[PDB]
């Protein structure tokens, strides 16, 4: 479970990273083609993943600090990030096609 939190946090960190430079890949995007519905639901759902990524945040800091992490939650953990990198890779496309 060390080997575990210590992977899932080098997961959420990169995660955040990839999500911040599509902000800025997004707004040159607005800047270039205007103010289209199609952006409006890209910056819609960037926003969404920042929002679910630092509620994720908060769950990895509580089970670092807990002293025998509950395998569930860690589990649980996973499965979302797992889902959160499937879509930020989506976005990454499609910001990669406009």
């Amino acid at each position: 479970s060390h080997m575990m939190l210590a992977a899932l946090k080098e997961k959420l960190a990169a995660l955040k990273e990839k999500n911040a430079a599509l902000k800025y890949k997004l707004a040159a995007l607005k800047e270039k083609l205007g103010l289209t519905p199609e952006l409006a639901a890209l910056e819609k759902e960037l926003a969404a993943t920042e929002k679910e990524l630092a509620a994720l945040e908060w769950e990895l800091a509580a089970l670092e600090a807990d002293p025998n992490p509950d395998p569930a939650k860690l589990a649980a953990l996973e499965k979302k990030l797992a889902a959160l990198e499937k879509k930020t890779a989506a976005l990454e496309y499609k910001l990669a096609a406009l």
